[PDB]
RNA sequence: CGGGAAACCAAAGUCUUUGGGUUCCGGGGGGAGUAUGGUUGCAAAGCUGAAACUUAAAGGAAUUGACGGAAGGGCACCACCAGGAGUGGAGCCUGCGGCUUAAUUUGACUCAACACGGGAAACCUCACCCGGCCCGGACACGGACAGGAUUGACAGAUUGAUAGCUCUUUCUCGAUUCCGUGGGUGGUGGUGCAUGGCCGUUCUUAGUUGGUGGAGCGAUUUGUCUGGUUAAUUCCGAUAACGAACGAGACUCUGGCAUGCUAACUAGUUACGCGACCAACUUCUUAGAGGGACAAGUGGCGUUCAGCCACCCGAGAUUGAGCAAUAACAGGUCUGUGAUGCCCUUAGAUGUCCGGGGCUGCACGCGCGCUACACUGACUGGCUCAGCGUGUGCCUACCCUACGCCGGCAGGCGCGGGUAACCCGUUGAACCCCAUUCGUGAUGGGGAUCGGGGAUUGCAAUUAUUCCCCAUGAACGAGGAAUUCCCAGUAAGUGCGGGUCAUAAGCUUGCGUUGAUUAAGUCCCUGCCCUUUGUACACACCGCCCGU
């Protein structure tokens, strides 16, 4: 009988910390300064979600969760 | 009388009611009858004879127990036996220590540990484990609000893993929470040397205890015993004991027996019955108010008592088990239980998630296990065979099974029955037998691996699940030292069913089937009990104790 032994790798671990900025820099803009303004995402032609339902952006196919959806020309 | 602590003593009496005369002599135990001085002796040694120091007892009598390589009498296949049978070595892997790093992993150190925790380890139960994450505070004090992160992406990878952990997106319940110390909603976290309750054992034997009365100053003893008898502290009897209380017996369950009884459309049937001249008042199975066996009859042994032996008769003539006395043990269990008293670690909670190394090695460190020697062992498939039992929703998603795809049958799919004396099933890949056979024993006779036919369908099985055939020839016919169990439906062979479970068994708990050589004795070994005796033992012989 001996103990686990459990320390040869990562002896202490940090918390991830998300630098969630509280500015809307990043995530929206409008680049008109105007009442009417263009919207930076390709409109969602799924009806399974809501009206509002807005896509992020990555290098490729866009992650939300829900859907898992991806553009494809089949 | 009397006296003594008593053992005992007519003296060891005439003693606190103390004085007849007189001599020697002791003052806790050791040091020590030692040192020294004197004295005697040829010598060995004799006589007289300290102290320093050391110690809380040493010692006497007796009482109970324990022990005895002490006696007497009994008893037990966890004992033995010119007795044996089967053994651990010849056919189905597990438990824990010896025993390389992720491998020898908690509790249990002879009987009273070691398929034991009903503990059949991938994993939820793995703490030896190559590796982690979602993390805890009724409060004592600290860091401060529309962000101070939650199991939650294949393709550049991870250390096996469609786990975002990649030093990665600034997708996503959204105020949920987090760090430093513990009480806490607790921890299969410690401590069973704090406990309860359950067990196990001393201890399977017959043992044990008040009341009142006797004995003793008393601990204590008698009762509870010289004998005979019994399996028995069972009885007869004896008797300073009499009356009692437990344990033993009785008792309960279970087997074994009815030209008897109570009745069954699930076993069982009678001449105005057919499908055949060419609505039995219940008995085999099932189960009930009863019966039956009492050493009852006879013979012989026994202060002619208790009882013992034998024999008819009888289904059966010490007949399976269960239950089981206070004191006991620092026996096991805190890992069965918001059954339960707090000294006290860590974030790698002894939580989850078909996820994941071992232990399924072979110079064995041990223990429980898997196995029959010949016309008896097994095939012709040529006659009606057994069970004991189990079987489908609070939880819950998991039950037992009756034809065909067809190679040759469980069976990958359709199919009905059974919450069960209704179905499985008069228990669906089974006797031990036999026109495949041994002529005197390595052949046909019982299998060393290990390969194919469709695999029950369990991710994995190999780091435990899953059939018989080609006859490929293994010391191929009573076994180191040490030994375990056993006396009639014992043993042993043999299969089957329950528990565990997914029909998971080499384990265990039960059940039938074939069927039994030896013994109706003993105290030799190991122990136990009813006495007497000894003890310098009482932590009780694993004791105590002596020696430079």
């Amino acid at each position: 009988k001996k103990r686990k032994k459990k320390s040869y790798t990562t002896p202490k671990k940090n918390k991830h910390k998300r630098k969630k900025v509280k500015l809307a820099v990043l995530k929206y803009y409008k680049v008109d300064e105007n009442g009417k303004i263009s919207r930076l995402r390709r409109e969602c032609p799924s009806d399974e979600c809501g009206a509002g339902v807005f896509m992020a952006s990555h290098f490729d196919r866009h992650y939300c969760g829900k859907c898992c959806l991806t553009y494809c020309f089949n």
